[PDB]
């Protein structure tokens, strides 16, 4: 019978054939040595999962009405928030998450998105991958006027491109299912752009948390790299893969995710507040705002704390594990 501070922490979580996944960090943390190491420091986390469309009203939600203290989860939804008012914080930025496709029809002319002018692109407006779109338009001096953008879900836009209902589809990994049905091909992805177009995120705390206990954020974050330190080391890659994935998608799937990346398999893990991050960031935020999701725009200085990430690398002997990337001058 222990004196234990709760810690409430929200995760995005999907049960898939009778388990739990959570988006690729939390299922490490939630299944590893995190919350035991956390009892030690008389810390009892407890989880609130929230489904993929409960974050608003969940998370986000919980966040506003300070019934939750830590998240893990993507960039877009706290930065959605924080325009609304500066609520949440990133103490442990769980490094890029996803690349982003560009998938033709199987038997199509097209080898880049010039190729797609003026054609059907099903493109999942208001997600994340968005961004990367409009970065690899702008990159090639294009806009959305140049394309008919058919917005529907990943399911809908995979079984429109198997039809030819679509000339192209902008997703993520899901894309490789098209290639081993044999009726789609990736022609572009975020492997060969610069780190801020992939996606992004990790452990947001709450502001007033954070003013409140710096003692026991800085627990969670140390202990939350302790966690990462272990799976980015490539022994575990394996593991990783096998355990703590994205379940909804075969293992194979999974795996292609990390091949052939310009960010290795340590990198893809990093939380440096690097260059690359702060760019990002700023992308984001701007682009948050141009495509309606918010009014205003986050002061993204106030919403990225990189504090605790600074002394637990210090604490853990790991300020030489990662290493921070600069401005890609594309």
């Amino acid at each position: 019978v222990e004196d234990l501070k709760v810690v409430r922490i929200a995760s995005v979580a999907t049960n898939v054939g009778g388990k739990t996944v959570y988006a690729g960090s939390a299922s490490l943390v939630v299944n590893g040595a995190f919350p035991e190491e956390l009892r030690k420091q008389g810390i009892k986390v407890e989880w609130v999962p929230a489904a993929m469309a409960s974050v608003g009203p969940v998370i986000n939600e919980g966040f506003a009405s300070g019934k939750i203290d830590f998240g893990i989860y993507g960039d877009l939804p706290p930065i959605i928030l924080n325009a609304s008012k500066p609520t949440v914080q990133l103490v442990a930025p769980w490094g890029t998450t996803s690349n982003s496709y560009l998938v033709v029809p199987k038997n199509s002319t097209a080898k880049s998105i010039k190729d797609l002018k003026g054609k059907k692109i099903a493109l999942h407006r208001g997600r994340p991958w968005e961004l990367a779109f409009s970065n690899l338009l702008q990159s090639e001096g294009l806009t959305f006027k140049d394309f008919k953008i058919v917005n529907v879900n990943p399911q809908v836009g995979a079984a429109a491109l198997a039809s030819g209902t679509v000339d192209g589809f902008f997703s993520l990994f899901d894309s490789y299912i098209l290639e081993d049905r044999g009726v789609g091909k990736i022609i572009w992805s975020t492997k060969t752009a610069p780190v801020d177009w992939k996606l992004m995120g990790g452990v947001w705390a709450r502001n007033d948390f954070v003013k409140q206990n710096p003692e026991i954020t800085q627990a969670i974050v140390t202990a939350y790299l302790k966690s990462v330190h272990w799976v980015a080391q490539d022994e575990n890659k394996e593991t990783y893969i096998r355990e703590y994935s994205n379940k909804i998608y075969p293992e194979s799937v999974n795996r292609r995710e990390y091949d052939q990346d310009n960010v290795s398999w340590r990198q893809r893990w990093s939380p440096l507040y690097d260059v690359a991050l702060q760019e990002h960031y700023r992308k984001a935020v701007a682009y948050a705002q141009a495509s309606g999701l918010t009014r205003t725009q986050a002061d993204v200085q106030q919403m990225l704390n990189p504090h605790f990430v600074a002394t637990a690398l210090k604490e853990l002997k790991l300020e030489g594990f990662w290493t921070p990337n600069a401005e890609n001058l594309y």
